[PDB]
DNA sequence: CGTAATTAATTAATTG
DNA sequence: AATTAATTAATTA
């Protein structure tokens, strides 16, 4: 097989690497790399490397990664650019995989792991360690075990052996209902004392040494913690044994305070869960302990237990060990089905860098591009310090609030990137400047044509013709991927929907969910056996879709992600490519490309009407159009339509045969204007929105920018079973509003879209009646928890203090002395509640640390001091009274002339 | 060491 | 309560 690295540091003048050999086999080398460098030369002299605008250089060949490192130093004083690849290792990584890597992940070992640490005196400080480590679980995938180390006797209490046939018994047995699909995957092993079983743990570590290691705040906690113990007790040589290079790098980090140490373990690629997690899933969440999102992701209950976890061990210690593993499990669960792994393992090759370095689009893409140019003996130029300065983003168009019966929406397919390829914009390709007319001079065309040479974005910027840049030619290579993914989601999505149709009608029979790809749109032989299936074989097969669906979004996403975090990259001043002048030719030519389209739209719509300045593009935010299609609709009438199918049908057929080729027609005009390389602005349609044929809905609004709700029949090619509400930006949608008022929000607006004004003041005077019975986490508001220490004078608000600062000031208060009641973390999330005047908690709100139930000594009074009143107006009645006056409606029903019989 | 646009909630100070 | 400036949090894209 081919060759790939599975790890690679720099460590004085060696390259330290791990890598699995042409048999398949793990093993390390040493290698005392010798870098080379690059200077401008005379153009006189006869060389093949060029830089990125093809003036030549010269290589310098070091004697060591030292040598290299200094002869920069000396081209700084002497005030001359020091050109190629100054992180050492991914030249190393360039030329010693000098082709397209295919990695096997059953070759790479990938650890899962979680420790517990029982502690009287609350929580046990990674830094410190100064408390026995009394249970590790490390699974490691090619074993495909869960290695327990269990600690029977302890300061803290002596404890028998966990027994793996109660670990495997239902909770209704008194078991800990440890799934049966890992019983025997567990290899248990119980030791007498601390220092056994962390010498054991070690020399286990050293023979499956992880490569990739994963689990859930491992990098904050385990990884710091047992490095910390470890040093504790034997010293510090001992605790480097964690890398197999034996050296470790300690930071007391220094950015935004928190001075409580990560630990840097070279020869192995941390990439812990929590980070993948927030980076990668497109998800806000209130709380991100494992039971929150365990819960979230895979619908598996709370791992409950009685008592605090300070006592846990003590009182059940078979139930400690058994939600150790589990916990453990819960992380391989969740990237079964997010996929995060595999996702880093794919970015991570491609780009040939360090697995970690998939947390840093910048050093991504500046490998990506240093191995593509590297490919033509050309010499990437050295970064350099730039100060912060802003620059324009998108247009968003101002709408008029109102309810908006029938929508269908237009949309770029992946803008930015398909501006960098159309317009040919990258730091090589620029070719000079032209004299720019104002922006709305371009959007309508009577500025004067910008180039008869180069391609051209509004903003003023030129760029050769002749050939792509390397942004253009790398971008769309990470484009083309996500593409393909997309396309498997969707398919995976259609195919869910003809699912939930079969399920309408459930055969009665006992018979096997169908061995099918759900990344390919079902054949018709497939739809007629789907139509003769039993319930449980559809629900089994709906949740495959489902997970496929994920899968594929997982991919297509984060590539999204990538490709627009190069964008991005060229308006970060870290980015060896950072340029103010093609950031922005992206962004103003977004901008002319929005609005020269509503003009298009505008006019087509008008002239298929026969009206004259009637306003059919009723908002826009980047690159997407609202079109209202009231008009259309009329045009044949309402009565004409059999059901809503018939109508959406209609509309679907609108936009495909008539507007879409307007809309190409347009931006095909727009390219030649521009003088582009290449016409790649495709918009299509995305949503056809309204409400269902015959009834009071009112299909959608808007109440201002960012800020609307559609019932939508169609998205992108997908016919819903059900309509679905896409709500962008109200309050449903955002994690700081309770769950309780979410779901009591969005059940108002798919009233008001679906069924009309009566049918909303109808749920409306239900859900103010019944509200006071609502779980207090359910009505708790949710906020993060920033700058706590500069708000606090004496434990009292100081001035500006934010109202989830105050909640979380009184909270210290009424915990003040506590050595175990738990604590607020800086920059970590809490629940907020508002207390009625006359409190014993001394101000008018409470917050607590979220995912928790408040602790037990203060609860009875937070629970009888709730602000039910203001929780209502606030969160509820507040934006409810937003929602309704927009679409013009009302909540509650006003007087009439028949209040006066019956 | 990916980006900007934009919203709502909030505090402080004002709005004769 | 409204409006205005400044902060904070959180979205849409
Ligand atoms: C979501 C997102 C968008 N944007 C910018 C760049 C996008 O091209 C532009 C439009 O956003 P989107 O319409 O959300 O995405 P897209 O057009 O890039 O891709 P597609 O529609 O095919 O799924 O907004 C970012 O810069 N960063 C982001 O994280
Ligand atoms: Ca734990
Ligand atoms: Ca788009
Ligand atoms: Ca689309
Ligand atoms: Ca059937
Ligand atoms: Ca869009």
């Amino acid at each position: 097989m081919k060759e790939f690295y599975l790890t690679v540091e720099q460590i004085g003048d060696s390259i330290f690497e791990r890598y699995i050999d042409s048999n398949g086999r793990e093993r390390t080398r040493e290698v005392e790399y010798k870098p080379s460098l690059f200077a401008h030369c005379p153009e006189s002299q006869a060389t093949k490397y060029f830089d990125i605008y093809g003036k030549p250089c010269t290589r310098k060949l070091f004697a060591n990664m030292r040598d290299a490192s200094q002869w920069i130093k000396r081209m700084e004083d002497i005030g001359l650019e020091a050109l190629g690849m100054d992180d050492f290792k991914l030249a190393y990584l360039s030329d010693t995989y000098n082709y397209e890597i295919k990695y096997d992940h059953t070759k790479i070992r990938v650890a899962n792991f979680d420790i517990e640490v029982t502690s009287p005196d609350g929580f046990p400080e990674p830094s410190q360690a100064k408390h026995p480590i009394d249970a590790i679980t490390h699974y490691d995938s090619i074993d495909d075990r869960f290695y327990v180390f269990d600690l029977l006797n302890s300061p803290y209490g002596n404890v028998e052996e966990w027994s793996i046939e109660i670990a495997a018994k239902l909770q209704e047995q008194g078991g800990d209902e440890v799934p049966s699909e890992i019983i025997d995957k567990i290899i248990y092993m119980p030791f007498d004392n601390e220092k056994e079983l962390l010498m054991e743990y070690l020399n286990f570590w050293q023979q499956k040494t992880p490569v990739i290691l994963t689990g859930w705040n491992v990098e904050s906690f385990a990884i710091p913690y047992v490095y910390n113990r470890i040093k504790n007790i034997f010293g510090e040589s001992t605790a480097k044994r964690l890398s197999p290079h034996r050296k470790t790098r300690v930071k007391v980090i220094e950015n935004m305070y928190g001075s409580r140490e990560i630990i840097t373990l070279f020869g192995i690629s941390v990439l812990d869960y929590i980070d993948l997690y927030k980076k990668f899933s497109f998800t806000n969440q209130p709380s991100y302990s494992l039971d929150y999102i365990s819960e979230f992701e895979l619908n598996v209950g709370k791992l409950k237990y009685d008592g605090p976890i300070s006592k846990l061990r003590e009182s059940n210690h078979q139930r400690y060990i058994s939600y150790n593993i589990i916990a453990v499990y819960r992380v391989l669960q969740i990237d079964a089905k997010r996929q995060f792994i595999n996702l880093s393992l794919d970015m991570g090759y491609y780009a040939k860098i360090q697995i970690q370095s998939v947390f840093s689009p910048i050093k991504t893409w500046d490998a990506i591009i240093f191995n593509s140019l590297k490919e033509q003996n050309k010499v990437i130029p050295q970064g350099r310090s730039h100060p912060v300065q802003p620059y324009p983003g998108a247009f968003v168009k101002e709408p008029i609030p109102n309810r908006y019966k029938y929508v269908m929406s237009f949309d770029l397919t992946s803008l930015y990137p398909s501006i960098i390829r159309q317009v040919n914009i990258s730091p090589e390709t620029i070719a000079g400047t032209f004299k720019v007319a104002p922006l709305h001079d371009y959007i309508n065309a009577v500025a004067e044509r910008p180039s008869d040479v180069y391609s051209c974005s509004p903003n003023g910027m030129m760029y050769y013709k002749d050939r792509d840049g390397v942004v253009p030619t790398e971008i769309t290579k990470v484009f083309n991927q996500r593409k393909e993914h997309k396309g498997y989601m969707l398919a995976a999505q259609r195919n869910g929907e003809i699912i939930k149709e079969a399920l309408h009608n459930p055969n009665l029979s006992v018979d096997e969910p169908l061995d099918v790809d759900y990344r390919f749109d079902f054949s018709d032989e497939i739809k007629e056996k789907i139509k003769k299936l039993s319930a449980k074989s559809l629900n089994e097969m709906l949740f495959r879709a489902q997970r496929t669906e994920v899968a594929g979004m997982t991919a297509q996403i984060n590539r999204k992600l990538l490709i627009n975090s190069l964008y991005g990259a060229l308006g970060n001043v870290w980015f060896r490519y950072y340029d103010l002048r093609n950031a922005t030719a992206i962004t103003t030519f977004g901008q002319m490309a929005l609005q020269w389209i509503e003009r298009k739209v505008n006019e087509y719509l008008n002239e298929v009407c026969g009206t004259e300045g009637e306003a059919f593009v009723l908002y826009g935010d980047t690159d997407s159009i609202y079109v209202s299609a009231d008009k259309i609709i009329d045009k044949v009438g309402e009565s004409k339509f059999r059901d809503t199918n018939h109508w959406v049908d209609f509309l679907d057929k609108f936009a495909r045969e008539r507007m879409e080729p307007a809309i190409d027609r347009g931006f095909r005009e727009m390219c030649e204007y521009m003088n582009n390389k290449q016409h790649l602005m495709f918009m299509d349609r995305e949503a056809i929105a309204g409400p269902p044929l015959g009834s009071k809905g009112i299909g959608g609004f808007w109440t201002g920018k960012k800020r609307y709700a559609l019932n939508v029949w169609d998205m992108e090619g997908t016919r819903y079973a059900e309509p679905k509400l896409k709500i962008m930006g109200l309050e449903t949608q955002k994690s700081s509003t309770p769950k309780a008022v979410q779901k009591a929000l969005k059940e108002c607006i798919r009233r008001m879209l679906q069924e009309g004004e009566e049918s909303l003041q109808e749920y409306f005077k239900e859900f103010e009646k019944e509200f006071r019975q609502l779980n207090y986490i359910s009505i708790a508001s949710v906020s993060s928890a920033n700058n706590i220490a500069k708000y606090d004078v004496g434990g009292f608000p100081g001035p500006k203090c934010p109202f989830h600062i105050r909640g979380i000031l009184t909270y210290n208060r009424a915990i003040k002395g506590n050595i175990d009641a738990p604590q607020v973390v800086e920059g970590e999330k809490v629940y907020v509640l508002p207390l009625r005047e006359g409190n014993p908690f001394g101000d008018k709100c409470i917050a607590w640390p979220s995912g928790t139930e408040i602790t037990d000594l203060i609860k009875d009074d937070v629970l009888h001091w709730m602000d039910y009143t203001v929780l209502l107006e606030k969160t509820f009645i507040k934006p409810l009274e937003g929602f309704t006056s927009a679409a013009k409606l009302d909540y509650e029903k006003k007087a009439s002339l028949f209040d006066m019989f019956d």
